[PDB]
């Protein structure tokens, strides 16, 4: 579901992802997602506009916009958070990546 | 380079991709891309709005918008075509996938 955050069932580079696909775009068996990285050991120079900072589990995470990819529903684990309150920053980051605006 | 089409140097599910990242968004060592699939053996019901039809090498291809992903520059092979003349349909497909508009 768009803007919900899930854990991966299989080992991946990151441990959470946010679903960014529209809820009226049907791709059977898959969803387009963006991984979230723990902010703790990342560069302080990472653009906040392209890589928004969000809060889950009492810590900070960066949305790894440029590591967007689709996953099969078989890898979609437990839902751990909802980022719909950060739609503006998420939309801005995605649009920046393609359109530089 | 945005809207240029390249072959993969390593075996992938598809054999061409289009670079869709902005040319002023720098991700060192990587680019965001969308694979192209040969249209020949695909369903005739596949949405043209979400999966545009383009022409390369004297055949038709579908832009596999929902299989968008980043690749390392090490996998970027020869440039085989430029799809900048299809920017309107490419932009429409990408925006549809996230925003349903
Ligand atoms: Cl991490
Ligand atoms: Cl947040
Ligand atoms: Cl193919
Ligand atoms: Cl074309």
């Amino acid at each position: 579901m768009q803007f919900k955050v899930y854990t991966y069932k299989r080992e991946s580079r990151y441990r959470l992802f946010v679903d960014v696909q529209s809820d009226i775009i049907d791709t059977p068996g898959r969803r387009m997602v963006i991984p979230l990285a723990s902010a703790r050991l990342l560069s302080d120079k990472l653009s906040r506009e392209l890589y928004p900072v969000v809060h889950i589990g009492d810590e900070s995470w960066r949305m790894m916009t440029t590591d967007m990819a689709s996953v099969p529903v078989s890898v979609i684990g437990e839902e751990v958070a909802d980022l719909s309150h950060r739609e503006n920053d998420i939309k801005n980051a995605i649009n920046l990546m393609f359109w530089g605006i």
